[PDB]
């Protein structure tokens, strides 16, 4: 999985930890390895929400599998939770866009996930 | 709605202002209203387009709905119009891929808007 | 087609030439002209692959079509390639995304492909 974050809050203020505690929450969220995780923090940005450039954030989170209706509900929780607890956003400025990516579609290590034909 | 444009233009040349016009025409455009509209301007991108450095923008537009061939195609027209007028951007090196967006795959404020089941 | 590349590895370790390179490989490899081709390239990223900060990358190829099983490994060993060869960044901390675009909803000079 790989979960993007970008946001006009600034660098220093993401806190020591920030990209650790994403990789090893959402590996627990997803069921995935933590050695699969990808995260990604992009800090500094030019944004705005709902015309507002209070704090905002707009992220990004790929799977293969474990997208889904009451799932993305859970990630969402966990996901505002952090970013609101760590980077001090409020979650009605937050926007997730889950993706269910198809293996064929996942490109790693040469090739891709699908394997099998 | 989120709009995103990544450009190599300098952040210099992006007007103050242009952040609050994009989400005031995304919002008459898509007739969402402005209070969800995202908007995010990344410059001073090293990008090329078709081999060359000159301005350039390659964008997304996500929604949930009001994505179609017709409604694009409009979009399009704005953005493009936008971008020329403001950034100095020829439309013909801009790229905007379009997201049709299903409301249980995009989170805000903890959960998503697929609040129904 | 459109190819992004974020990566952790430092501005000043981008060769020159690197985005001729993946312009001209990837028209190559899509069969579309280069002039069709965007490449966008973004170094310094903060970021993590299986919680450690080695180099790695996440990228993205958008293309109307041209997008399959057996072509998107093909696109992979190329861009792994690439990627191992002038940034130095291991193939397995490297992840790509692949769109099949539907003409429609691809913008372009004031219009859509549709
Ligand atoms: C005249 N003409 C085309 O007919 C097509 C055609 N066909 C072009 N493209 C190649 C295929 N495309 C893509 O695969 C994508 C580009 C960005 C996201 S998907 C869109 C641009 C194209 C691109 C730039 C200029 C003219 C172009």
């Amino acid at each position: 999985p790989m979960f993007i974050v970008n946001t006009n809050v600034p660098r220093a203020s993401v806190p020591d930890g920030f990209l650790s505690e994403l990789t090893q929450q959402l590996a627990q969220a997803t069921g995935k390895p933590p050695q699969y995780i990808a995260v990604h923090v992009v800090p500094d940005q030019l944004m705005a929400f709902g015309g507002s450039s209070e704090p905002c954030a707009l992220c990004s989170l790929h799977s293969i599998g474990k997208i889904g209706g009451a799932q993305n509900r859970s990630y969402s929780k966990l996901l505002c939770g952090l970013l609101a607890e760590r980077l001090r956003i409020s979650p009605d400025r937050v926007y997730i866009n889950y993706y269910d990516m198809n293996a064929a579609n996942v490109g790693w290590n040469n090739s891709t996930f699908a394997l099998e034909h």
